[PDB]
């Protein structure tokens, strides 16, 4: 048994929930996304392998046309955990209570294990994604006093939204080594406020752990928002943003084979 799904064949919007348990509560949920193609040619198709747990991803996209140039990337094929908030779907069956308050929430690890294989010099990233929202069960949106939050451990070619702030240096895990690394911070307002934490020194390939509230305390520090610890944490959604408007063709692929969210005793906000 595979899950998979394809674009164009299975309509503008593929995606699917990871429900091992036919519990009705996924632990995972999957998105192709490509939210600012207008219009190409080829297809995008993610298949899950419900046995070996392998995500893989194929894209062969041409002739690509944006729907708004400004808006920069195509789009962010990925995989969630939690309540994605521009839509219905969600996945809730996990250790780590998503949504709930910022100021509620336990800290946490995030692992994940992947392989990027971009082609032909396309820009991409490897970005993990969370939304904050003043509504926990949000499924219509994004307001102008929420938050994005985004951290870029893999980039070739792409630049986040807005300004650079600082650069932080935070303890993760790089395929099993501790590594004290250096993450740029950048801050933007593009509908709702934008934070983005680029790493200095990108990895296409293997297994990196992040201790997730070093980056919302941060994002918490920084915000013009008002009332931040009103925000519901909604999800970490991880994947691939890519493209640029100077490019028109994007052949990608890549596998992750796991993600592990791990409780931590101490709050995410520090
Ligand atoms: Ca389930
Ligand atoms: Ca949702």
């Amino acid at each position: 048994k595979v899950l998979k799904i394809r674009y164009p064949d299975d309509g503008e919007w593929p995606g699917a929930p990871i429900d091992k348990d036919g519990d009705g509560n996924p632990e995972f949920y999957i998105e192709i996304n490509l939210w600012n193609i207008l219009n190409a040619t080829g297809f995008a198709e993610m298949t899950y392998n419900l046995t070996s747990g392998v995500l893989h991803y194929v894209q062969q996209l041409d002739n690509i046309v944006l729907r708004d140039r400004s808006n920069w990337v195509h789009g962010y094929p990925e995989i969630f955990y939690g309540n994605k908030p521009w839509n219905a779907n969600y996945a809730t069956d996990g250790p780590i209570p998503l949504p709930s308050k910022v100021s509620n929430l336990t800290d946490f690890y995030l692992t994940i294990s992947y392989k990027l294989e971009p082609k032909n010099g396309l820009p991409i990233n490897f970005a993990i994604e969370s939304w904050l929202t003043r509504e926990a069960w949000r499924t219509t949106g994004i307001n102008s006093d929420e938050q994005e939050v985004m951290i870029w451990i893999y980039y070739d070619g792409l630049q986040p939204a807005g300004s650079k702030v600082k650069e932080i240096v935070v303890p993760i895990i790089v395929n099993g080594t501790p590594v004290n690394a250096t993450f740029e911070v950048w801050k933007a307002n593009i509908g709702w406020e934008y934070v983005a934490f680029r790493i200095k020194t990108p990895i296409k390939e293997g297994t990196v752990t992040i201790p997730y509230g070093a980056f919302i305390s941060v994002a918490a520090n920084i915000s013009s928002l008002p009332n931040y610890t009103e925000l519901y944490l909604e999800d970490v959604e991880i994947g691939t943003e890519f493209g640029t408007p100077s490019t028109t063709s994007a052949h990608l692929e890549w596998w992750i084979t796991n993600i592990t969210l791990t409780p931590l005793d101490r709050p995410l906000i520090s």
